[PDB]
């Protein structure tokens, strides 16, 4: 199964979506990264993945952050759900990058946001976090709650 997520930076707004490998425990290698529509493409062994989404209306100093759970079965059948959604000031997410005491995956995801008018690029990372998906997703929430 190849699944589609949006990844675009426009003068008005950005929308930064990234899948995550519960299995490899670090972001998923996209084969194609379309700059022509604002899209990423994915090759993924059927199983469990976390969609990290970041939407930002800059003229509103606005940013909505969401974590969804992507469950796709051995028949290729997709089903999603959001597990988490926070809304907040965009300027706050920027500072979270520099925040040292801030969940690495979160603090790195913010870092992978797309260059102006282009598509965020997932890198070959052979580093793996300590926590399993649940512990992680939690501390990513534990933090944001406090950081707002
Ligand atoms: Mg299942």
């Amino acid at each position: 199964v190849e699944y589609e997520v949006v990844s675009k930076n426009l003068t008005s707004k950005m929308s930064h979506e990234l899948l995550f490998s519960v299995k490899k425990r670090w972001f998923v290698k996209p084969f194609r990264h379309d700059r022509q529509l604002g899209k990423l493409h994915y090759k993924l062994l059927p199983g469990n993945y976390i969609a990290f989404g970041l939407y930002v209306l800059k003229n509103q100093d606005y940013a909505r952050f969401e974590i969804a759970w992507v469950h796709v079965d051995k028949d290729g059948k997709i089903e999603e759900r959001t597990v988490y959604s926070i809304e907040t000031y965009w300027h706050i997410f920027i500072d979270i990058e520099n925040d040292l005491n801030c969940p690495y995956v979160l603090a790195k995801f913010i870092e992978m946001r797309p260059e102006f008018h282009k598509t965020a690029w997932v890198e070959e990372s052979n580093y793996s976090i300590a926590e399993d998906d649940i512990q992680m997703v939690e501390s990513i929430k534990r933090y944001l709650e406090r950081k707002i």
